């Protein structure tokens, strides 16, 4: 429109419907020239790396963009309990993103002192990777996304891709992208941008804990109409068969068996524990491709720990949330946040046990019979799990690879697979050249005026609800805040201003049948 | 597993066969089945047409893609052509996987 | 239709309306196995021969192919007189093809004795190259085209082609053609096949000789407006002038001047002349092309003597036909018929002469000025040339090569270029393999039927005609016969019924001004 | 000559010129031309938007054509991309004659 006029208001809301729950959220960002306006070629040799598993090739780009991909841009504390408390799933259905209120400064530095001033000719430039043609970078679990407070100015990630590598070098497969070549909007402090998502069907996420377990699901009142091989020797081959019954429930037949595993070594929380070597790369459970190593983090949805084990957790099973202020590199455990997902103990193996055992030989009179371990346990029929719980600070959704086959596509970190997820939103100022020599130079230019950019954001994503209709005469486990006096409240700024979150907050506290 | 399409029902098979064509049977008669047949074979032309369906690349990918090509260089025959005594030959296997696209 | 009934009738007449001629000729034929069904690589190396002039790379076809590409496949010598004696050009305008009465035959060998019979169920297979996807052959001068004489019987030529070459072998850029990539129609005894060809517009072949020269286009009576440098010294630079006139017509200012040349060595005809060297191959006129060098035959449209001087020709310039029953390697010239180009006389230069002389140097004082002989001449602006003759027996068309830029591409044998002339028609006897093994081999059969194929062919093409609306007085030259008594009638066959053409006979014999 | 389309009418030349603007001129006429300028530049984007018409090809050669392709030799940098410096460059000239057809 204008330079006095406004290009929008601040959206920030959540409205509870019956079976939806529409979240707005409105953000101040502020944006950066990113690599002086130029592509650089990255590696590890550019960042002094030497070991092969982290040996890497790509780009760095002088674009930024916008990441929404966590729970807590959207829902606050108190929604995001009453959507636990109070519903057995949820899903995304559609999205509303905006961009207004563009403000682009020029930064005039004359002696150790910058003077900032509107340049309301210079413009952002901002587009949508609705056909997914560049690299997804969504779907790692990155800093950079909107902050869960909204009186937060959050800084605009900049935009990195990576690409096929041979040690440091390239390939002739690898690929290069240059984001000027789509086209893209350009605002000045007078233009807004906006446009609409539509989610792609998914499964509503699993915000219940199951009130039974897979062993745990025949009549104990009533003996069943199999037999089992009871005994073998008389104190000759001496065969006896009886009916599995109640008081022997763990030989009774059963239709449906526990999910895949793939085991995890097993770490205590508890100070003044001796460790007998350091362990923690040599003792991890790991994949290969291509011969580099990747760690199995956090690997297949797996119990954390066996009930009362609290004390444990797998080696890189778990989601590892750090609290407000902590450091980045080397802290201690009481820094971080270590979830665990207890719930699905039911149906899923334990993460740091064995699938079962296996026999490995053929008993005769003269061979005992033997069992091996089952450490790693594919898909096999008559299989049930549950995936990875989501989380208040966790991922919402992620971009399914375009390959030939995969299988159960949920994200292993949590969320909602997708092949088309919400497209990459990417932004950039325009560069804005300082003078140039009144000769012509054919070179490209290199001095620009300096420049940064500022505004709002907003997201509205509708929610489908998945109400619970249970039978259960008891009360549920429901998420709850401590009435006990403490300094500060949970949840909310300190007296310094800084907004913490104390807790990770899982999804499943609500029970139903298995 | 060996590559290609698996379907329930995939193009089915065709059979064919030459009729027997008994030789002269004795003037009496015998009930067992006659194995004297007159040696014969059969020759034609078979065609076969299948419609393909493609998928276009949309790749905004800058620099350019790898290419099956054949190699300029001088040589005593042409790679997929025949011999001096008229003998088809395919010098490599040709696999499809040229053309790049993200993960 | 069926084995009994024929598939077309014997067409062989000329129609002559008043400004088209329409000439029908039918033709039996004979087309053998080429190659045993099989497609060979071939080239210098498979022929024995090492010089790198005549180094080729190649392929060799089991397919036969139908040649009409030369005038007495379709005029009569009198039809060819009327037309040389009555027009003053023509051009072909449209072109109809058949093939019928298809006759397949396997031969049986016992021992040293052959036995011939019918195959009613085999087939013969026919197309047409009318997208002009395969190498064009018959723009060459190849022997194969259908006889002059209606009565004899004609075996089909074999169908090759050459690609890209390095010495003996073949680059990456070399193409390979199988014809069976190709619809082909296939024919039993009772199938025919026909096609409708329409000729591109060309202009009318020059059918004439002109009745003036270039340089006596003037007035004989009045002089010109214009003056010439006539002197120079007394006897001081001494500037003289003189008006052109009658009495000097080599020094008048001329609008036009002849075309372009290419200059030929020269040989005479006549016996006990001695040679001062080997030349046929040093000294001559020649082009290369990626090294190769290859002669310049016949060259530029040149006259190929001067007035008076028929004992000379050009030593490639001219085409030259061969008598029948003349051998193919080193006859005598008594056994060749040598083709001359007097008529373009008046308007082009003599093949075996300079163009004319250029000056060198800047006289002076000093100097004395210097010219130097203009053996080959480009085009310039103003000039204007003849193209070379048709002959009874010589080529009709060639194909126009598909290159960004071309200039006159009047075929430099003689004859009308096409971009897309007539399609090559490709004719293969459908192999018919013999009794296969009672147990499965994967290897392609090498035993077949020994087969060949006759029947009839019939071409008929329509002919555009110029009429002379001449207003000359005297009686023009015409072709004529020579009453005088002879042992044969030229023309027509001898004692043994050997048909053979005496002479070659040109177009050119009325007359039109410059 | 040095390749390309030749046209009588070719795209006609886009000219464009910063308007001069003069500085403080004195308070008494002068009446010569203005000299003292305000030093300015401009900048901008532009856009320019181009149609071609496609020749395909149909040729029946047999054996496969030459292609322009990469190398997927490992190398530094990857070709017609940016350098560590974010310096673009072209490594080679391209052509456009890879395909073939008869003479």
């Amino acid at each position: 429109d204008g330079v006095g006029s406004s290009s929008g208001n601040w959206h920030c809301d959540s409205q509870w419907l019956g079976d939806r729950v529409i979240t707005t959220s409105t953000r101040t960002w502020a944006l950066p020239t990113y690599n002086n306006h130029l592509y650089k070629q990255i590696s590890n040799s550019t960042s002094g790396g030497s070991s092969n598993d982290n040996a890497y090739f790509g780009y760095s780009t002088p674009w930024g963009y916008f990441d929404f991909n966590r729970f807590h841009c959207h829902f606050s504390p108190r929604d995001w309990q009453r959507l636990i408390n109070n519903n057995w799933g949820f899903r995304p259905k559609r999205l509303n993103f905006k961009l207004f209120n563009i403000q682009v400064k020029e930064v005039t530095d004359n002696n150790g002192v910058k003077t900032i001033a509107n340049n309301l000719t210079s413009t952002v430039q901002v587009f949508t990777d609705s056909d997914y043609q560049l690299p997804y970078v969504l779907g790692s679990a990155h800093e950079g996304c909107l902050p869960p407070f909204p009186a937060d100015v959050f800084m605009i990630p900049q935009y990195g891709y990576l690409t096929l590598n041979d040690g440091s070098q390239a390939v002739g497969r690898s690929s290069f992208y240059c984001l000027e070549y789509f086209p893209s909007q350009m605002l000045r402090t007078g233009n807004n941008f906006q446009f609409s998502y539509e989610f792609e069907n998914v499964p509503f996420h699993s915000s219940y804990a199951h009130s039974q377990s897979l062993d745990r699901l025949m009549n104990p009142l009533i003996d069943q109409y199999l037999y089992y091989l009871s005994k073998t020797i008389n104190g000759q081959q001496t065969l006896k068969f009886s009916v599995a019954g109640p008081s022997n429930m763990a030989v009774q037949g059963r239709n449906y068996i526990p999910g895949p595993s793939y085991r995890q070594q097993r770490v205590s929380t508890t100070v003044t524990q001796a460790a007998a070597s350091e362990f923690a790369w040599p003792g991890a459970s790991s994949w290969a491709l291509n011969g580099r190593n990747s760690l199995m983090n956090p690997g297949p949805a797996m119990a954390s720990h066996k009930e009362g084990e609290d004390r444990f957790f797998p080696l890189s099973g778990s989601l590892i949330f750090g609290k407000q202020g902590t450091g980045r590199d080397n802290v201690d455990a009481d820094k971080v946040m270590i979830t665990n997902e207890e719930e699905i103990k039911t149906t899923n193996p334990v993460a740091t046990e064995s699938y079962g055992q296996v026999a490995t030989n053929h008993q005769s009179a003269q061979a005992q019979a033997q069992t091996g371990w089952v450490q790693n346990q594919g898909i096999l029929p008559g299989m049930v799990w549950q995936d990875r719980d989501v989380y208040l600070q966790g991922p919402i959704w992620a971009k399914i690879p375009h390959t030939d086959g995969n299988f159960h596509p949920s994200p292993l970190m949590g969320g909602f697979g997708m092949k088309h997820p919400p497209p990459q939103i990417l932004i950039k100022n325009t560069p804005v050249p300082a003078d140039p020599p009144t000769a012509f130079n054919k070179d490209k230019l290199n001095s620009f005026i300096t420049q940064y950019s500022t505004g709002q954001v907003s997201v509205e994503i509708e929610w489908e609800l998945q109400k619970e209709n249970s039978k259960r005469w008891n009360p549920e486990i429901q998420y709850t805040s401590n009435y006990y006096k403490s300094n500060n409240v949970e949840f909310a700024v300190n007296t310094e201003g800084v907004y913490s979150e104390p807790r990770p907050i899982g999804t499943r506290y609500l029970t139903r049948n298995l």
